[PDB]
DNA sequence: GACTAGGGAGTAATCCCCTTGGCGGTTAAAACGCGGGGGACAGCGCGTACGTGCGTTTAAGCGGTGCTAGAGCTGTCTACGACCAATTGAGCGGCCTCGGCACCGGGATTCTCCAGGG
């Protein structure tokens, strides 16, 4: 449980991060460019 | 044309305020030490909550398919942004307050310890 919690803290902003990619590129279909950008801020 | 008179600069003396070092006096913070006690931790017991073996199923990968709506590039124009300065006012550079902040006292209030009995 204590695990599913953390992945529901962790994958929602590393989707959240491309789903700002996706509004700040006018593109439905998420690509590896925008969605590594998004993610790699993370550190 | 020859020499005369006066004042700010050239030379110089006065003042005098400004600091370099060392040394002594004195308060505050840091430095050191003890009695004792509360925090750290061993020894241990256990139970119950997982560590593990095996039966019996749903499900991701498998193997393939038929396309379908969103993504990349091809012109093309045109609304707009980076190119001089007058401006003139939005705002900063320097000064002068009295007020909120600084901070401590008298007191009410409150937080804590004990040796006993209750």
């Amino acid at each position: 449980e204590e695990v599913r919690a953390v992945l529901k803290s962790f994958l929602e902003s590393v989707i959240r991060d491309s789903v700002t990619y996706t509004e700040h590129a006018k593109r439905k279909t998420v690509t590896s460019l925008d969605v590594v950008y998004a993610l790699k801020r993370q550190g």
